[PDB]
């Protein structure tokens, strides 16, 4: 007897001019429960939001890519405490800056556990205030997405981390350089590696770094506004310029954190794994044992709790996948202890609830939101599940 | 349908040069399921894995010498709280020394709890940059095998501790003491007891402190390579070399922390007993409440964690008998909670895992070794075992 | 002569092209010197009266400027800058973990001579907000007048709140310009009539003099993104780009931008050890020089720094350094002595107990060797 | 001068790692001057020093013992 409350989240971002397309699915026992979208494609002809319609995913990116290197260690190719410096000799002797002007070596080696807990001490280009990030920017690392990864490794490794590894958190390009390693510990790139092992056993079939073949039609327009911005820009449908960050056609530009498109259909099928390391057939991708290694809560927070370019993420920990529900009574939107998922720079947000055996997904482009739609959908479908 | 990671881990072992050879038995419910073995009995003739190959456990006799004092506590000879000085008045008036040349009375006594806890103070000879070790060297405690457990307990005696009883945790020659003290108190000799208490009833007719009677034939060769040292010697199969510290046919050579051979089978009907405290016939060695006595988690680690010689147990904390997993979003390879267990200096492994009702044990021969079998075989036996 | 020796090692390594300095004791030379040449290009000899970009060594007299108009009771430490121009009205300050807060506390006068309002510069490795100084090219863009500056400025987070830490900065350009609001003069005017003219500093201003061009000594060096190691040191002409006008008659800034010469900082530095002219005439009054000399920012465990780089056993008063443990200091001083230096690695020291004054006249950015220090080391080994 | 880097004079000195009485090594994260050499600040020990984390490889060197051994060259083991 709930009213869909999801529709009219979704309707009434539309209706007022703040996101131009969503869809969204919520599944229940691997089942769709509720779906819908809402909008269009792109603001400037109204067409209609394609069947099967394309979305850079950003950051979601991060959870795929993780479960590939947990995939791995199940496998033996490398563990949680492999130095990476022993796949990849550029990243041995690291330095560590501080917002003092003080470098000083590493005192610890960079584990892959610290790449996929974001306790590396990499940063990220688009961080304000970071002791290190205009120099990630001089060095164009994630702006120049032409660089093959390998090379723009290469660049990275030689900047200092900003804290000695593993003592502190900080969001950042440490899956990307989790993507290299597991292509130095493989011989394998990771674009094959995703295919092979999760794109193609989940029928995932719209996802990958490129476009499909039929995929220029179906892509979804993106919105919203270098230097980190001191106040957000005003939340406005203008077409965003993406630069060479996001090539649609580079057969070579492959990532960890970042650029894979996808499907709201594909995404689900990735999410749906998640609840049980299975495919619906039965093929186990993740034995239920390091499938809950890469769930259970592993970074825990002090005041302030988890955040990103000082934006909080309430009652959340970090486990090896992305983002765990630690404490419901800290908790800034509905949600049950156990929820776990990430989301994407333009919008896009998923999660799943073993609680509820219930997984969802939001689908949209929008860079730099002042408005969080991907807590607003996962707040109205709790409402609507009892 | 998971295929057979635990051969896999293992061929891939030998076929690397890594290891010699290489034998393992997971159980469940007390009937093995997983059972391998791969390699030779040395590489120098290629002589195959004999069948009841013998080991040397080296540290995996301290869950049984532990085991043991749990019996005798049940049995009223002592207690956790019972002060160590009042079987054996040598270990009246220590001193503790540090890292300044400080040297002080001890403030408290050590007790039984202690020993096993290694909460005592003691340290070991191989303790890189410890206080004492270079004094325990200079009295081959380790090295001089020959002498009796006795006699080296009156020569440990007259040295300092490296903290006061009770108030830190460093791995240590108190399993040692714990024999001596055990043999103290009961006016019997430490390895009758083990005969009499554990190895009879659990008919581990291979294991003892000197070989068996047509040994000499089954004992695996051990590879590998005094002042401890700054870095890891190469990881390369080169016979080595034990001087007097593990006689193989030595009558009176006895000790609480190393010195044991025994098979995989043995130690396997060991492993099990500890899921009930019982033969498989039921005959009752450890009641279920000193059982959970001697398996609850007893020493909690701060930041570093639990470490040994710098070497990280991430997610474990310490029972009177060993390790136990206390965090899985802390530990570094795959396990539940309440997994427990221990290993020994030869790269020997075993754990029992309540939750799964399971036991492994690997056994191989290789001192110094730069690869964590134990854990890469355990990892493979969970990711098998749903 | 330990100061000749130092001099000239440097200026045969190939690290300096040219070096002057002077050392005074009772308001008279007692050592005195040249090394090298004006320019390694033609070899030109070091002229008489050479002409140095004196960089971060305006702000001594910047701030002396300040302390003379607080004892003519223009302003106070205390004040407010907000009160002279509200644009610095509601601050906010930003951290490295990019939160961004209002400011809990109002900058003041004393906060602006002793680095502690918050402020930052723009080549600040590391720094939360230097990137921001950079885009806005707070110093590259020395064409722009100081009053527009300040308004650019003024927009931007500080990095800390103000009174809380030390971090030396752009705080004295922001000085010159609230001594303009306050006065309702220029600050080029104000130093011209105040300390300038009436210590015959007459080489010393923003813009070169008329006859300045064949004096100007050429300046050398690598060293906007902050360097994470140093440039090699070698004599290269640097490129200021439009940083530091010759000729440009509404340049005036508090932090850098001082043409001047050794002479010059002579009159200067001999008259801070007594607040007076040679004449007698007073610039400030005893009372007030002890309150700018006296320490008023001491140091934690890592004692003072600037881009980490340590000035050992030094404290920091409204004019600049000021030795407060001698067996802290890294090389030969005496309690109480002060001073400052700049960018270009000119450096000037005046130490009260021996009646001394010293300056060292050299031009090279990113420099790799401390010459000031181990001229100072010289000249009080030599006493 | 007091804050001269030894590294600059002998390189042997680059790259040192601290030791502590947990078994713990990592890099050095300050290079030692000359003002450290005078002051005792440096980090190193001596060869006799009781419950000292490295003094038993100081020992093992013979650094005080082996008199005979140029100076020059007891630096490259230390």
């Amino acid at each position: 007897s709930m009213p869909d409350l999801l529709t009219n989240v979704a309707e009434n971002y539309v209706n007022q001019d703040l996101f131009a397309g969503i869809e969204w699915r919520i599944d229940q026992d691997g089942k769709p429960i509720f779906q819908g979208c809402a909008g269009v494609k792109d603001i400037e002809t109204r067409t209609f939001i394609p069947k099967n319609a394309i979305y850079r995913i950003y950051s979601m990116t991060k959870p795929i890519v993780s479960f590939l290197a947990m995939m791995l260690i199940e496998r033996g190719v490398f563990r949680l405490s492999s130095p990476i410096q022993n796949f990849d000799p550029r990243f041995k002797s690291m330095k560590v800056i501080d917002q003092h002007a003080h470098i000083e070596p590493a005192t610890a080696l960079i584990t892959i556990e610290h790449l996929l807990t974001h306790q590396a001490g990499f940063s990220y280009d688009f961080s304000l205030g970071c002791p290190i990030s205009a120099h990630y920017r001089d060095a164009q690392l994630i702006e120049d997405g032409g660089r093959d990864l390998t090379d723009m490794m290469g660049v990275l490794a030689e900047l200092p981390l900003v804290f000695h590894p593993g003592t502190q958190w900080k969001y950042s390009i440490s899956t990307d350089v989790l993507a290299h390693i597991i292509e130095c510990a493989t011989g394998e790139r990771v674009d094959d590696l995703l295919q092979r092992l999760i794109f193609d056993p989940l029928d995932m079939q719209d996802t990958g770094f490129s476009l499909p073949l039929d995929g220029a039609s179906r892509l979804m327009e993106v919105y919203g506004m270098g230097l980190p911005a001191l106040k957000p820009a005003p939340h406005v449908l203008v077409p965003a310029d993406l630069g060479s960050s996001h090539p649609t056609d580079d057969p070579d530009f492959r990532r960890g954190g970042h650029g894979l498109y996808s499907t709201l259909d594909d995404y689900m099928a990735f999410a749906n794994m998640l609840l049980s390391g299975q495919t619906p057939e039965g093929e186990t991708l993740l034995s239920p044992a390091v499938l809950k290694l890469a769930l259970a809560p592993r970074v825990h927070f002090g005041a302030r709790g988890m955040r990103i370019n000082d934006e909080p993420f309430a009652g959340y920990s970090w486990n090896l996948l992305g983002r765990v529900m630690t404490d419901v009574g800290a908790a800034a939107y509905a949600t049950h202890l156990g929820e776990f998922g990430w989301s994407g720079a333009a919008a896009t947000y998923f999660w799943v609830d073993p609680t509820k055996n219930m997984t969802g997904c939001v689908m949209t482009q929008f860079l730099g939101s002042q408005h969080p739609i991907g807590s607003d959908m996962q707040a109205a479908a709790m409402s609507m599940l009892g």
